[PDB]
C-alpha cells in the first residue's frame, strides 16, 4: 500500500518495538 516499506516499516518497527513492545521484543 506504501511505497518505502522499510522506512515507516523500520520505524514503526524500531519505535513500536524499541518504544511499545520492547519488552515483547526483548521477551516475546
Amino acid at each position: 500500500f506504501s511505497g518505502p516499506p522499510g522506512l515507516q516499516g523500520r520505524l514503526q518497527r524500531l519505535l513500536q518495538a524499541s518504544g511499545n513492545h520492547a519488552a515483547g521484543i526483548l521477551t516475546m
